[PDB]
């Protein structure tokens, strides 16, 4: 074990068009293995088989780990 540290898993709940490099772009549905969060309003993660990593905005993705709601 390299790095050991938890984080979640999201859904993008739509599809993502970075510009820079900083950002990463993901395709709907596609699983984002939740790192770290950078901002309130800004969670990292990277994706499966593109090996990406960068930044993107909450409501784009779909946390499951969060409160209740209905």
């Amino acid at each position: 074990g390299s790095s050991g540290s938890s984080g979640g898993e999201a859904i993008a709940k739509f599809n993502f068009n970075g510009d820079t490099q900083v950002e990463m772009s993901f395709r709907k549905g596609e699983r984002i293995t939740l790192l770290r969060q950078v901002d309130e309003n800004w969670y990292e993660g990277r994706i499966p088989g593109t090996s990406r990593q960068g930044i993107f905005p909450i409501t784009y993705v779909d946390v499951i780990s969060g409160p209740s709601s209905g």
